[PDB]
């Protein structure tokens, strides 16, 4: 049976989509340790968001399940008889899905503190992590886009996906000839608006485009929206997460009747503080809850404030340089043969990183054996999953298939650049596989993965449904 698995993924390989390509594809039995498909498995790569495996992997082992990130308020000394305080610091520790309603529920805090009056200015401490906010090499036409959001120590998590440091910008048609009514979302009072956006004619072609940019703190909205389109959103970054988080905890504040006669902008607790008086705290969930929005949507921010979070945790440095180090060193603590890994970031955006078809099964195989094995594989998309926390990037592949409901797998997606790797749990066989193709010119090969998913499917003992 193992050679007519050998034959069948042979010839799914043999797709014209697959002209000019390198694919690496590495199949094994988690059980056994047997090989059961191997292509060019030791060839490097460009992984896109299979990197997040290594990352998550390396997340559990420095900062544990159990892990949880923290944010503070705090002022100088304790509000007084008056209510008053002077300066007022937000400080942020890493929290990857802070949101709006946590600010508003500290804002609460700081007010049963007994403060009444912010007299001087308020802060946006991020300092825990340093202030590089992009990778060297991520490139600056993304830079508006939500899987390229600034990172920071102290940002706001929208929706309940929690993608960070990004406002929602909706965009309504009125009459035609008249503008397109804009709305900012969080970023409304923070970020600029530049609408030059009309209504087209009911039936006319929708040509709307919403920018940033590039190295502006503006929203400059283009093109025509018909009569009878349906209201638009889009998530946009924005420049500096946390004065964003500034300029909405000032808006969580006086809406907790506390007044803020000063500014609001970037900085760091003085030093000079001799013992600050903490006046609001928030706990995020645990790393383990963390990891499933993270890994079935494939955030991204969520990955390198992982990697600064490992980075503060090995040596108090939060930033890419200790963190990226600290993946390999947990990576390898791990069992894993690091060889042919290339680390330039955690969500694998970048285009410096490299794997092997080879790296990533064996890293699939060494998860297995740790404590954490369930939560990690539980984070996975899985393939045909209509519930998006379940399916999350596989919701809409593999459905009415043997893979679905089966198939555990991350996937990994730019322009020349496709990953899907995981594994196939059966009667016949616990599969781990990795797929890992670069340099294709046409369609993305998402139908020869589906193809050898549900295979491997069919060989763990999974029948089609009818
Ligand atoms: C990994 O390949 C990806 C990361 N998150 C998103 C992005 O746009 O970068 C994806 C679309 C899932 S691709
Ligand atoms: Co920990
Ligand atoms: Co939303
Ligand atoms: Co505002
Ligand atoms: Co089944």
């Amino acid at each position: 049976r193992l050679t007519e698995l050998r034959e069948d993924i042979d010839a799914i390989l043999e797709d014209p989509a697959l002209e000019g390509a390198v694919s690496g594809v590495v199949v094994v039995d988690t059980a056994t340790g047997e090989e059961l498909y191997s292509r060019d498995g030791g060839e490097q790569l460009l992984p896109a968001s299979n990197m997040k495996l290594f990352t998550a992997a390396a997340a559990l082992e420095v900062l544990g399940a159990d892990h949880s990130f923290g944010t503070e308020v705090a002022a100088e000394s304790a509000p007084g008889r008056r209510g008053e305080v002077q300066d007022l610091y937000l400080v942020g520790r890493g929290d990857p899905t802070l949101s709006a309603e946590d600010l508003d529920a500290m804002a609460a805090e700081v007010a049963a503190s007994g403060v009444r009056t912010v007299r001087g200015d308020l802060y946006a401490d991020d300092t825990w992590f340093d202030s590089e906010r992009l990778v060297d090499d991520w490139w600056p036409e993304d830079e508006p886009y939500a899987y390229s959001a600034q990172i920071s120590a102290l940002t706001v998590a929208h929706g309940e996906r929690f993608d960070t440091g990004v406002t929602e910008v909706s965009v309504t048609p009125a009459a035609e000839g008249e503008p397109a009514d804009v709305d900012l979302g969080a970023a409304e009072g923070y970020a600029e608006l530049d609408n030059r956006a009309v209504t087209g004619a009911a039936g006319s072609a929708n040509t709307l485009v919403i920018d940033r940019p590039v190295g502006t703190n503006t929203i400059a909205v283009t093109g025509s929206l018909p009569a009878d389109a349906a209201p638009v959103t889009a998530l946009r970054t924005v420049d500096e997460p946390a004065a964003l988080a500034g300029h909405l905890f000032e808006e969580a504040l006086e809406s907790n009747g506390v007044t803020v006669k000063g500014d609001v902008g970037l900085g760091g607790v003085p030093a000079d503080w001799q013992d600050a008086e903490v006046l609001a705290d928030h706990t995020s969930a645990e790393l383990s809850e963390i990891l499933v929005p993270f890994m079935k949507f494939s955030n991204n921010g969520h990955a390198e404030m992982l990697v600064k979070s490992i980075g503060q945790e090995t040596a108090g440095a939060g930033t890419w340089d200790a963190g990226l180090v600290g993946v390999e060193e947990a990576l390898s603590g791990l069992g894993v043969d690091t060889a042919g890994l290339v680390l330039n970031d955690g969500s694998g955006l970048s285009r410096g990183n490299l794997v092997t078809a080879d790296t990533v099964v064996d890293l699939l195989g060494q998860a297995g054996s740790a404590p954490w094995a369930q939560t990690w594989s539980a984070s996975l998309p899985v393939a045909g999953e209509s519930d998006p926390f379940v399916g999350g990037t596989l919701a809409n592949r593999m459905r009415g298939t043997a893979a679905e409901g089966v198939v555990e797998a991350k996937t990994g997606t730019m322009s020349g650049v496709s990953a899907l790797s995981g594994y196939v749990p059966g009667p016949e066989g616990e599969l781990a596989f990795s797929i890992v193709n670069n340099g294709h010119s046409g369609p993305a090969p998402l139908a020869v993965q589906d193809a050898i998913a549900v295979r491997l499917a069919e060989y763990a003992g999974h029948q089609a449904p009818e």
